[PDB]
């Protein structure tokens, strides 16, 4: 439950939203990272969050 409440805490900040991405894979909620991973360009972060 944390790293959700701190991902939403860095996309209000904006600027390492990146790691809010990163955050969000990290919850296994994949529906909201997906997105995110796509709009940013970050196929590393796709491929993370395919596999998990």
């Amino acid at each position: 439950e944390d790293m959700i409440e701190a991902a939403r805490y860095y996309e209000e900040k904006g600027v390492q939203m990146d790691r809010a991405v990163m955050l969000y894979h990290k919850a296994g909620h994949f529906s909201k990272a997906l997105e995110l991973a796509f709009a940013t360009q970050q196929f590393v972060a796709l491929q993370l969050i395919a596999e998990d």
